[PDB]
């Protein structure tokens, strides 16, 4: 509250630490349907479906220029390709199987990292 604090976490290397984790994520074999944005002319249905879209190529150029304000906020943004991909894809499909192969890796990624 008012002049009460928890004890400071350093947070100067987090930017950095993102980074190095979207590149992970970037390099893996299973990321080609997460790496630029849907094309919502020629996919039917995903313009109308999915609210929010979301990519790796997009997190980057946020991520690049101060537009994420916390860790939470870039968690989300990449936790939302994978629910995207849930929304659209059947779980039983190469693209299916690439979303919740990369929610996992990711996962680790960031539970070792800052957790």
């Amino acid at each position: 509250s008012m002049s009460v604090k928890k004890p400071k976490r350093d947070d100067s290397k987090d930017l950095a630490l993102c980074s190095m984790i979207l590149t992970e994520m970037e390099t893996h074999e299973d990321a080609w349907p997460f790496l630029l944005p849907v094309n919502l002319k020629l996919v039917p249905g995903y313009k109308k479906v999915i609210k929010k879209p979301m990519d790796f190529s997009t997190i980057r150029e946020k991520l690049s220029s101060g537009q994420y304000p916390n860790l939470e906020t870039f968690a989300l943004d990449v936790r939302l390709v994978f629910d995207n991909c849930e929304t659209f894809n059947e779980d039983d499909s190469d693209i299916g199987r690439a979303g919740h192969n990369m929610r996992k890796y990711f996962e680790k990624k960031w539970t070792d990292t800052f957790k």
